[PDB]
């Protein structure tokens, strides 16, 4: 059994890409090879690939797409790429017709969880509560049904530019200006306040098994008398201070939705708590691999560990 | 402006994507290049291509996926693909990934319409009338929310393959278990009938035009009967405009980008929204293309404005 990983990619999120490739490539129980794809969209591969890793990002490649790879060589790639060219079903589209099994969420499942007006508009469909929210599309006037604050925001999910939070009307135009300079089409979230960030794992085809719940909480910089700069940090409360009934509802919510959209290999669910109510956020198809990312540390903490979550993602691919 | 036209398709709609190639390959009015795609998944290039065009199938190819093809050379892609490998979003993604501008709707748009699951929650929960379904999965227990009669059908399939039409209630297990070889996932639709089918051709991006209804009738058969096209479709002036609203917006909705042919069924006064077709037929004898000239579009009007469309 030998597996190909590729990671990077021309995103934003190129180097905790790679970042997650070292880890996998430390822990995964096959014989696995690295293919990198560099900031500029080519290729590197072999001791090549390796060495842009050692380095933390590889800003140029060596081969324009499509790689000159031996993929008869491998029973299962397993590709670790955030958003663009990485969750949105490119990728796996590109693998479909290679006839090559793969790691994670198809082509639809994928490019649907990409997208926060679709994926909400199924969600809604199937009963899983979600923010109230519309869509806008550069050149429509905009339709909101509910009142400020709201979010606006690019339509491509875990996007973390083009977001402003409004608190009037007379500002959702500039608002949806800068969010269109990102994205085509624009999502207006009602804002909730406060809230609690809640994250699962999800491992399995379509019917998964859930991790235990983790929470995200943010400490903010400050300048301490002794230690004066203290930096800012997001810390991962594992698992998240629950009560039985709230952990036991995400984790169903969590299931039920993995299992309309079809998804398949792995998912990070993030959702947000506020009032008692929960509302599932997004869904990433490519969580991070990291020794410090929520999904790894989820599972490990549900008996799952580190390298038998890999072993059972790269069996899953083979169904 | 340079063209490449790719047809042909290991999908079942291998033949009929020749046929429209010629077509298209006829009538465009830009330099355009051939590449096909044999039934064994092999591509043909050049001088083979041709061949094989005249020819009306190509059974085996000469280059394995992806072909040695330098992709420099064209400004606009044109996949004349249907089905599996055709409309479910995977070549445009493979183009997406070569960074080529290409006909048609995108990676989601085209993965989306091919599912006749998700597609159905999203232009539900839209407003746009479907007809009543259920999904079903293997393994998991039914649960139709109607009685017979009713059809089950892969749902990822965007072929005739695995479909029954159900009349006992004690057949569907049945029926699943045809429809889950070809996708583990099906859906239970309600049988409509007396039932009038409806098409209607769009084309722009994610905001479109709709082109005059046409109507599709079968004569008896002799061998199914002739497929007759009414164009317009008789309908009273309430009914059309109501087609293409709904048409438009469930392209909307779901971003298509550059063309589409929306079906629908008319069933005693209620219009579902039944399929809707990224990649249509461009055959002389083709509902979309024949739908647009009634529209006042002409055939090669209809292809200069389909390659400008993937520009923008």
């Amino acid at each position: 059994m030998r597996v190909l990983l590729i990671a990077g990619g021309v995103s934003p999120e190129h180097e905790v890409s790679l970042l997650s490739a070292e880890g996998v490539l430390r822990h995964i129980p096959f014989p696995t090879d690295l293919a990198v794809i560099a900031q500029d969209g080519r290729w590197l591969l072999g001791e090549k690939a390796l060495t842009a890793l050692e380095a933390k990002a590889a800003p140029e490649g060596e081969h324009p797409f499509p790689p000159p790879l031996s993929w008869e060589r491998y029973d299962v790639v397993f590709p670790l790429l955030h958003g663009r060219f990485g969750e949105d079903g490119t990728v796996q589209g590109f693998l479909e017709l290679l006839g090559k099994p793969y790691v994670g969420a198809g082509v639809a499942a994928s490019a649907l969880c990409m997208d926060k007006d679709l994926s909400k508009r199924v969600l809604a469909q199937a009963g899983v509560p979600v923010v109230p929210w519309v869509a806008v599309r550069k050149g429509e006037p905009p339709v909101v049904p509910f009142d400020p604050p709201f979010f606006v925001k690019p339509a491509n999910t875990g996007s973390s530019v083009g977001i402003s939070r409004v608190e009037r009307f007379q500002d959702l135009e500039a608002a949806l200006a800068l969010a269109f300079r990102y994205d085509e089409k624009a999502v207006v979230e009602k804002a909730l306040s406060p809230v609690r960030e809640l994250e699962v794992g999800v491992l399995g085809n379509v019917f998964g098994e859930a991790s235990p719940v983790g929470e995200v909480r943010y400490e903010a910089p400050f300048y301490d008398y002794e230690t004066k700069y203290t930096p800012g940090r997001a810390e991962l409360l594992i698992p998240a201070p629950l009560d039985p009934g709230t952990q036991e509802t995400v984790q169903e919510l969590a299931l039920k939705a993995y299992k309309v959209l079809g998804v398949r290999g792995m998912a990070r669910v993030d959702f947000f708590l506020a009032e008692g109510e929960l509302y599932l956020n997004e869904l990433n198809t490519i969580p991070g691999f990291t020794p410090t990312s929520m999904y790894p540390r989820l599972f490990e903490a549900g008996g799952v560990a580190y390298p038998e979550l890999l072993r059972r993602l790269v069996e899953l691919a083979l169904t």
